[PDB]
């Protein structure tokens, strides 16, 4: 136990974060508690498509405070190294990807994919003092993943369902988000939000519309939660009223430290997020859709490419800033707000969510938060993160390192009000990726 | 007395501000000395026209360091609350103005105009812990005023002449100014400025031109001052040479803490300012024109709408940034400067003044100021402000709280050089809003 | 000796800067060690052409941390004063250049070219307390130079070759550079760079192309250095392989504290730089071309005006920001990079160099530099600067104050591998501006 560990409840409501814990969770740079924790997991760096071909243009990428450079060498292996030449500090973005390496444009020093210095023109014997940081990589889901932690503790690469399926079952997008990773992830472990800001989007949008779940979601925002701790993270049982006999359970899966699997809408593709910290004020927000049984159709895949569903349209090509952003007021339409075609005045799943999270300021004011029951999932995920971060300081091994425990699924069920859903899911969600999808 | 109180004179010239006093007067945020002083007066928040209709789009407004949200409820009452949901800190700009309240777009918590939480979906019993800051409001002059101080010390709403007249006698505009409130207000208690930067504007401009005062103003920048302290603030007797027998007295009224009434030009409408701090580096600069006797004509009102006189044209619609600003060099025309159609090279009353005040940097370098005689009004207003601010710390009641003492007028008179103007004004400016305007 | 003085070598490689020395050299503002050192030399402020005519528009100029104003008075003398009115701190950019002075636009105070206050309307006796900083000036090379140091130590104005020649032998340009003066100057005392980033530019460009030096430069980046200390700065003997019998020596001249003369390419005009600190994060980079024997032709002069050679094309007219800059990715063409028409992917001498130096961040990370042999000149210039800066603190007189020692030239020679170049240059580079140019 460490003083920082906040109590779960205070005066009979859930308790907010104390100052130190606020910091433990938000500060992600090198040699921070959370910086060190996050380094132990495989990290999604960028998409394979951004560095498609060998000897192709390198791209700058910033993760967990460090500034890096991604490129694909001559053999075709995706590599990731530090952005800066060890010589006089110039950027290797201006260098030359060729002959299995990056060669600095200033004086010709060359580094390979592991950041080993392999040529120094003026001084061949200096190689060993010119090494820079290079990080191992693997490709899965159409994403380049990197391992940024101590060499001896590198785990098995992740085996989430969208990472194991064949390519054309899967579709991935990413968006830059002008806020700290925490508040953003917090948004996808809060199913009560869907009943308010998304109330009217849920009907027009092709990845969501025309399924029976919507009648129940629309008609009750008041979500009671049950939370079960597991080898991979948490399972979130979000209860709403079904019929008068019954309850609509949405079960979303939180896979520590930064993944969700969202409970389905009908036979529409399954959805998921990742959030990756760029610094303490920004993050990559990843969105994944995938179908377990058939390929994605063309009307599915194309709808995603146009930026419907949990995806977005971009400001300019290869921008990764959304079309709706803090410069155009996120497209606010007050007229639409009055006529009840949009709750917030903003259009689009993604925008409706990040508009609000950006508006909190880069880091949410944790001091001024006053929590409610709908925040049960959030509070527990915070504890798991804090206790892992603090535990790693003290030499404990962090949770969820074992990829085989990540073969799981979200779900929806209608159930009588006396049936216990945790028991139900013991029965039904064992070996869940072999069964079809539990849906409504 | 407090060490901060600077002496009025040093080595036979007027004395500049010491470091602490510099700070006492410029730092306007919550729980500062000047923050607390200013909170005791009614504060001009925004114009009624910006939130014209009920259930209409709320607007963000920042005053005295705090970030707020203004809107007009269903009954039609202008309200002003804190910008941020008490729940998880999201902006209420994205919420819903309806049924006498703002409802947060994220999870549906609703606040009324006094910032009382009136609905919590997930937890009806939590209402009392979810309150936010809400501030009483009143409408006068076409302006929404708010009272931001302790509840028990709220005074009578202000009774300045342009606040009591009927609407069509009055016209109000506001402009965003990229500098601290102090240096800006200081500019409208410095009538010597008019003889230099405005020398050539005073003739072309329809709210100023073709009156006899101009010959005397143009022909003498060297203004001797007499200052009389009063219940409402200060009276500023600015002396210039008239004929060889006489003196042209411009009497401007400074109404503590942040108002002026400017001495008239002819029968042209009367003019006035307010300056309101947004933060320590910016302020709203308000300009008011009004006619006591008749309505404003259409050529008057329209000229003001086009941005002549003490008003401005805007960069874009509903911007409140001026057409001439720090990005276009305030429109500088050096050719016009050489040909003596503009002193500074810049066109427009307002621009000619704020161009210079913005150029001092956000906060004037008080350490490096070397004062002259034309700065007599400035020095005294500084003392009144410092002594009120410091006195409030020590439990003294601040000046000018009583609205009835604000029924006053500015004036111009030609007078023989032996006649004392203070005596003159005892006689003539008693009950001044009942008489016509003393002018030239 | 002062602890700061770093050792020249560590573990058999050249040693990087310690923390304090890093600071000694980069911090250039008033009352810093390096601020004080640099003040003792004549400083290039701006070009004569920017303030061509008398009573012409003044221009803002920022040097060595101070913010100034340059203008040409009625007599025609270039003057330089502090930007700000001593009265209430307004900018004199808005004032009036006429009758041998600048008159403030606010209240009419006037200053002459030495910063003496010569008129105060409200108070003639106040003149002596209203003085501001004014700095003596002289014109040479088409540049206004100013002397910003104590009055009693003003030296003779500089007698560099391009300062003494007649106007039409000479051409000067300047560019704003988004980095500290040091790393930029460091770039022009590093001839090994030319073999890499400039490899392909050296052939297409009319101030460089079609001369025999290129074959030798292209074919060896591995530059051995010999450095000889002199009255004016350092002489840099950069050795590359010539034929198998011989060595191509490029001798560049570093004239303390911030000038270079670059070793020639053929009969193409001679080239030189200056770097002048604006603040700790930016600098003016000056480029000079000149021909000693004939005028510059029209195809020479015009090519320079179009921004070829060590000059640049600008973003907009009178901008001084380059066409290629940090906003357009410096024009990167990866296709050209692959097809070996550009090493870095960037086009243009100047851009190829400053792209890399800007990319280090405003101040190079001196802690993380790992030096190589090609950095011999850099290391020594750093010592000369540190020891002068530290010595001035202790009352020692700084080096290179004597203009007559600046009548020198750069050179290239092919030489047998047994001939010593320093001896060669004793013989040949005595009285070098009287001889023709040693070239290849
Ligand atoms: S900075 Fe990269 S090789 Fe010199
Ligand atoms: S943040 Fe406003 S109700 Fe949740
Ligand atoms: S500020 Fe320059 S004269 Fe008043
Ligand atoms: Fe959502
Ligand atoms: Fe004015
Ligand atoms: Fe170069």
């Amino acid at each position: 136990h460490h003083h920082s560990s906040e109590n779960l409840y205070f005066q009979g409501h859930m308790a907010s974060m104390n100052k130190e814990m606020s910091e433990t969770l938000t500060r992600v740079g090198p040699n921070t508690r959370m910086g060190n924790l996050l380094r132990r997991y495989w990290v999604p760096a960028l998409m394979s498509s951004e560095i498609a071909e060998a000897d192709g243009p390198q791209v700058r990428v910033q993760l967990l405070g460090e500034k890096l450079l991604a490129f694909r060498n001559t053999d075709g292996k995706a590599c990731l190294i530090s952005e800066f030449c060890s010589h006089r500090g110039v950027s290797l973005y201006f260098g030359r990807n060729e002959e299995n390496g990056i060669r600095c444009a200033y004086h010709g020093v060359k580094f390979d994919g592991d950041g080993q210095c392999v040529d120094v023109p003026s001084s061949p014997q200096s190689c060993a003092r010119m090494h820079i940081k290079g990080y191992p990589c693997v490709e899965r889901g159409g994403i380049v993943w990197t391992y940024m932690g101590p060499e001896e503790h590198k785990p098995s690469p992740p085996e989430l369902e969208w990472c194991t399926l064949p390519p054309e079952h899967v579709f991935v997008s990413k968006r830059l988000q002008y806020s700290n990773w925490l508040q953003a992830m917090e948004g996808g472990i809060d199913t009560a939000h869907v009943s308010y800001v998304h109330r009217f989007e849920v009907d027009t949008d092709p990845m969501h519309q025309g399924v029976k779940a919507l009648d129940y979601i629309k008609a009750d925002g008041n979500v009671k939660f049950e939370i079960e701790q597991t080898p991979f993270g948490l399972s979130l049982f979000g209860r709403r009223n079904g019929e008068p006999d019954s309850y609509y359970w949405r079960i979303t899966q939180w896979l520590f430290p930064w993944f969700t699997l969202i409970a389905p809408f009908g036979n529409h593709a399954l959805g998921g997020h990742v959030w990756v910290p760029i610094d303490d004020h920004n993050c990559w927000a990843w969105s994944i859709n995938w179908q377990p049984d058939q390929p994605l159709t063309k009307e599915e895949r194309q709808s995603m490419e146009e930026g419907k569903g949990i995806h977005v349209e971009y400001e300019e090509p290869g921008s990764f800033i959304p079309k709706a952003n803090r410069n155009n007021d996120y497209g606010m339409d007050r007229v639409a707000q009055r006529e009840e075609r949009s709750y917030s005045g903003i259009f689009g799943f993604s925008a409706q969510d990040y508009s609000l999270q950006e508006s909190m300021g880069p880091i949410q004011d944790h001091a001024a938060e006053r929590l409610l029951p709908t925040d049960k999932a959030i509070v527990m995920a915070r504890r798991m993160l804090n206790e892992a971060a603090l535990g790693l300081e003290q030499g404990e091994t962090p949770p969820a390192l074992d990829a085989s425990e990540q073969h799981v699924r979200p779900a929806g069920v209608l159930l009588p009000r006396d049936q216990d859903p945790v028991a139900w899911a013991r029965e039904e969600l064992a070996d869940a990726t072999k069964k079809p999808v539990f849906s409504l």
